């Protein structure tokens, strides 16, 4: 992919932002972007030019769910990829994730070799 | 471009001609037609189409199998794809969406809602 290609980072705990953040740099992806909640997220989306979304789970004001289906329903950004972060491999909360239109899942803790692994999944599927 | 080219994909010839007649209404002449998953990427492999509208279910390879081919391909990969659905299954819209179409319309439609469609896929394209 782009090296220059800009993610969105979003998690209301500000370690696990920076932990994140970390390990892209690590893969080579220098130009990231935070977000504290869904609202905070959409608004920063707004002013344009992100090319893929990292999101937890659960957060206060909008949540990772519903930021997701707010995305997958605007016309701009229908197909934007959004990789969700969740704490257990819960199988009926990765249901809600698949049937929510997730670009793919990744359970937290995770290593730069998983994050790679996921990335690079969605990636060839977009041609990216 | 009113030059820009089109590639019309379903297996019922009554409704590519349907979809060519409103193509010609917005001022697009230039269409071509194919009648399944298979015998489009056999034209888009030859190249030059700007576009393609394409029903959902086709036999040998339907819509959402070859969007996935599509948006695979190196070359072929970021042209635009309107799907066509039968019914505003939101499952449908949802799974179109995460793989990659531009857009989705639910047939029946018309010129004005087919113009609309195309002219956000353009704006949002920067075509």
């Amino acid at each position: 992919a782009d090296k220059e290609l800009k993610f969105l980072v979003v998690d209301d705990f500000s370690t696990m932002r920076r932990i994140v953040r970390n390990l892209l740099k690590e893969l080579g992806f220098n130009n990231v972007e935070e977000a504290e909640d869904g609202v905070d997220a959409l608004n920063k989306l707004q002013a344009g030019g992100y090319g893929f979304v990292i999101s937890d789970w659960n957060m206060p004001n909008m949540d990772g769910l519903e930021l997701l289906k707010t995305i997958r329903a605007d016309g701009a950004m229908s197909a934007l990829p959004v990789l969700m972060v969740i704490a257990e491999a819960k199988k009926e909360n990765i249901i809600a994730a698949a049937q929510a239109g997730a670009s793919g899942y990744v359970v937290k803790p995770f290593t730069a070799a998983t994050l790679e692994e996921k990335l690079n999944k969605i990636f060839e599927k977009l041609g990216m």
